[PDB]
């Protein structure tokens, strides 16, 4: 093979290899048009074209990477758009593609999508193929590390939706509830694909392998390590080129991967024929989200090949990874009860064992009581559950989003007030995810979207790292982040920020916003409450909300807004300041 462009086109297809190109467009530049866009790879693609009809013409030999950044610098508003980027053009490759991806913009800061249904069914029926691309590049643009398989995948159901909603009488009663549910699982695809970058990025290749074999085990409890271990090689390829912009040999590999699974169904799971009848994207897609297996009748006890063994030392030294992979898979297909992240920890607690027990003179009696040790870590979280989810019950989710933007304010100030909103709002939002669901399998649940959301969290503050707090917890360990968090205690090291009169001025806007926009605007005023005065209680913080709810019904409501902000407003500062002098 000579052309990797010939090969990625005959493969995946044009409309399959265009959709590629125009989210890897959109992720790499997130501040240009729609149209500029287009143009870029309506000339890729017809280089695509040549190529495979002639793989000797000039530049067809070139790398992916070489022919995509070549077209990025050729726009002709690079610098005066985004500034330091210009100078990624003049390195060499792979440099020139290591500087892109490291100007990926986590928050765009993008006008938010207000969809409303007669204007978008038009588009849609004017254009169902530029309607369609309209949509990847909206979600790519917004999130520059999707999994560029999946956006096609969403993309595909977003048409489905208009296709049959544009003909009911009524549609907007058709459309947004569609969408809705629709919208809160592509943010949840996106915080989970952002996590996995994230591991290879920061904690390396071991991080994302190990991974796998906790989440693959648990599903697929039938299939034999050898088995595990070659699903486990293809997909943290399939992810690594994905998080690396590697699009077009992300998708191809994921379909190799969707077609070898089905081609094998006996030895990895009973539970797949319904999987493997769908269409390419709809079968990738229902292979991750597939239900687990049943569990061997006759599996031997844990305790016989890691503890009693007189070999685990020898058998560790001569493979670590394989032998400490080989633990998270026997653990992993007995218990798929538990959360991947609680895996992961009961595998890195297994291995800092046999690093201190073989180094000891005997380790056979250091190592084998560590199933004592590894049971009592799935004790801990326990107890904090119930105490938030009683918390929640109580308050409910706008009130529990306020109870721990009071909680997280204390914990780490530093923190810039955004950040701390968005990530308690989704800190709330939680409970209304896993409180309700079993007591006996919401204990991966929390735990689970935990460790998607403050992920976002070390995301987002490794851009403008400004509290010390934040950065240990991101960077000591991938697997005990939840921990490390609850753990954190509000710190009498930091100095109150000084009062800042805007940080309270409010005007007759707060009555117009949308719904979202308006608790942001309250939520924002409580953080930055709690940045000035860091020692607050909680029966002062009561008083102010509900001072500020009868304040603002009574303004909101008045002939003459804006006379009623401007009197009343000053005279809310002067009760709050004495209240909590
Ligand atoms: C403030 O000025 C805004 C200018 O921004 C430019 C961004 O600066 C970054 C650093 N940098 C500095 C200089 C250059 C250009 C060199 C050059 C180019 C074409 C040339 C063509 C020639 N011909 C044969 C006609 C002869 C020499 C050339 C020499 C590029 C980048
Ligand atoms: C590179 O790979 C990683 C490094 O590998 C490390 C792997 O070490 C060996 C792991 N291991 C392998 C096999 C077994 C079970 C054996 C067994 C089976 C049936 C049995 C039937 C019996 N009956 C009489 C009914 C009696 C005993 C039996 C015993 C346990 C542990």
């Amino acid at each position: 093979h000579k052309s990797e462009i010939a090969h990625r086109f005959k493969d995946l297809g044009e409309e399959h290899f265009k959709g590629l190109v125009l989210i890897a467009f959109s992720q790499y530049l997130q501040q240009c048009p729609f149209d500029e866009h287009v143009k870029l790879v309506n000339e890729l693609t017809e280089f695509a074209k040549t190529c495979v009809a002639d793989e000797s013409h000039a530049g067809c030999e070139k790398s992916l990477h070489t022919l995509f950044g070549d077209e990025l610098c050729k726009v002709a508003s690079l610098r005066e758009t985004y500034g330091d980027m210009a100078d990624c053009c003049e390195k060499q490759e792979p440099e020139r593609n290591e500087c892109f991806l490291s100007h990926k913009d986590d928050s765009p800061d993008l006008p938010k999508l207000k969809p409303d249904p007669n204007t978008l069914c038009d588009e849609f029926k004017a254009d169902e193929k530029k309607f369609w691309g309209k949509y990847l590049y909206e979600i790519a643009r917004r999130h520059p590390y999707f999994y560029a398989p999946e956006l096609l995948y969403y993309a595909n159901k977003y048409n489905g939706v208009f296709q049959e909603c544009c003909q009911a009488e009524d549609k907007g009663a058709c459309l947004l509830p569609k969408i809705e549910t629709m919208r809160e699982k592509v943010l949840a695809s996106s915080a989970r694909q952002r996590l996995r970058c994230a591991s290879i990025q920061k904690f390396g290749e071991r991080a994302l392998k190990a991974w796998s074999v906790a989440r693959l085990s648990q599903k697929f409890p039938k299939a034999e390590f050898v088995e595990v271990t070659k699903l486990v090689t293809d997909l943290t390829k399939v992810h690594k080129e994905c998080c690396h912009g590697d699009l077009l040999e992300c998708a191809d590999d994921r379909a190799d991967l969707a077609k070898y699974i089905c081609d094998n169904q006996d030895t990895i799971s009973s539970k797949l024929k319904e999987c493997c009848d769908k269409p390419l994207l709809e079968k990738s897609h229902c292979i991750a989200e597939v239900e687990k297996d049943a569990i061997p009748e006759n599996l031997p006890p844990l305790t016989a090949d890691f503890a009693e063994d007189k070999d685990v030392c020898k058998n560790y030294q001569e493979a670590k990874d394989a032998f400490l992979g080989s633990f998270l898979y026997e653990y992993s297909r007995r218990h798929p009860e538990y959360a991947v992240s609680v895996l992961l920890r009961l595998a890195k607690e297994y291995e800092a064992t046999l690093e201190e027990c073989c180094a000891k003179d005997d380790p056979h009696a250091c190592y084998s009581t560590v199933f004592d040790k590894l049971k009592h870590l799935v004790d801990e979280p326990q107890n904090l559950i119930k105490q938030n989810c009683d918390q929640f019950e109580k308050l409910g989710e706008y009130g529990f989003q306020n109870a721990l933007i009071v909680r997280y304010t204390r914990k780490v100030p530093q923190v810039s007030t955004p950040t701390l909103v968005e990530v308690s709002r989704s800190l709330g939002k939680v409970g209304t995810r896993c409180c309700t669901k079993p007591e006996s399998e919401r204990m991966p649940c929390t735990e689970d979207y935990l460790s998607l959301i403050l992920n976002r969290l070390c995301v987002l503050h490794e851009k403008t790292p400004v509290s010390e707090k934040v950065t240990k917890c991101c960077t000591e360990s991938l697997v005990n982040r939840r921990p490390c968090f609850s753990a954190l205690t509000p710190d009498e090291t930091y100095v109150p920020k000084a009062f800042d009169e805007k940080l309270f001025t409010f005007h007759a806007d707060i009555c117009t916003l949308p719904d979202t926009e308006k608790q942001i605007k309250k939520q924002t005023a409580l953080v930055e409450l709690l940045k000035h005065k860091p020692k607050a209680t909680e029966e002062q913080l009561k008083t102010v909300m509900e001072n500020f709810v009868a304040f603002v019904d009574k303004c909101c409501a008045a002939d003459d807004k804006e006379a009623c902000f401007a009197v009343e407003g000053p005279k809310l500062v002067v009760s709050t300041q004495t209240a909590l002098a």
